[PDB]
């Protein structure tokens, strides 16, 4: 137990995910003995595997792993290069672990590239669940599934920071705290279109609030009914966003400021 390794967590159940960048390009057998080699201890791969061109396994001992991030630029293959070792601190070899793979980031990324445009700062993400290129490719960027949206809002501050018209229309997203940041990540964005998305309340826009818009949408989002007139759907919506001028494709009276 304690001191050396308590039978339970919070204490010393310390896991590690050691990743050999490009491991595939080497023999599982050769590659590993070559580590133990340049190594200083006896390390055992806790379920090694291939994530595309990825080489990775787990390590229980905190310091075992320690002597592995020590073996970097250490091995020199036949091609005469250096095999790498991305060593990290982690969770049990199988837990809640939701996330995704980096191959897909490049998936999601390429898909977006064709769905963008640098003359209208487009970002038509009509059906990120339904778009060829990935449709029938086992994967589906489920934006409402938190991280996906995260990793989606990721590519933007990275590639397209200036974007002006993002469009989630129809991606059945509901609670907005996921993308509750694009205000920072995607600064200008003078337009949006959270239409179709099963948004039940106006309590969402409270999350985009700071986003300085001028054009939005929202039909088919439960919240519609949660309203009577138009005078306030124009006052609730416009509340969260004053500079608002257009809306759901119609004539929004010249916003009269006091």
């Amino acid at each position: 137990r304690g001191g050396a390794g308590t039978s339970q967590d919070g204490t010393s159940k310390n896991w590690f995910k050691i990743t050999i960048p490009y491991g595939r390009k080497y023999d599982k057998a050769w590659l590993l003995s070559m580590i133990q080699s340049k190594c200083s201890v006896p390390f055992t791969p806790i379920e090694f595997h291939y994530e595309n061109t990825r080489a990775q396994f787990f390590v229980e001992d905190a310091s075992t792993a320690s002597a592995l991030k020590a073996v970097n630029y250490k091995i020199l293959d036949r091609e005469n290069r250096r095999i790498s070792i991305i060593i990290n601190s982690s969770a049990p070899p199988h837990t809640i672990l939701n996330e995704l793979k980096p191959e897909q980031v490049e998936q999601l990324k390429l898909i977006m590239s064709k769905r963008y445009d640098g003359s209208q700062q487009a970002l038509d993400l009509k059906g990120l669940r339904s778009d060829p290129d990935l449709v029938a490719q086992n994967i589906d960027v489920v934006l409402n599934r938190r991280s996906s949206m995260a990793a989606t809002l990721r590519i933007i501050e990275e590639n397209i920071p200036e974007l002006l018209s993002l469009n989630l229309s129809n991606n059945r997203l509901y609670r907005l705290d996921d993308m509750s940041s694009i205000v920072q990540k995607a600064p200008n964005l003078k337009i949006l279109n959270l239409s179709g998305n099963e948004l039940k309340s106006e309590r969402e826009l409270d999350k985009i609030k700071g986003l300085k818009l001028e054009e939005l949408w929202l039909d088919g989002n439960s919240l519609c009914d949660t309203f009577r007139d138009q005078s306030t759907y124009i006052s609730a919506i416009r509340e969260r966003f004053p500079k608002l001028l257009r809306l759901d494709g119609h004539e929004l009276p010249p916003p009269i400021a006091f």
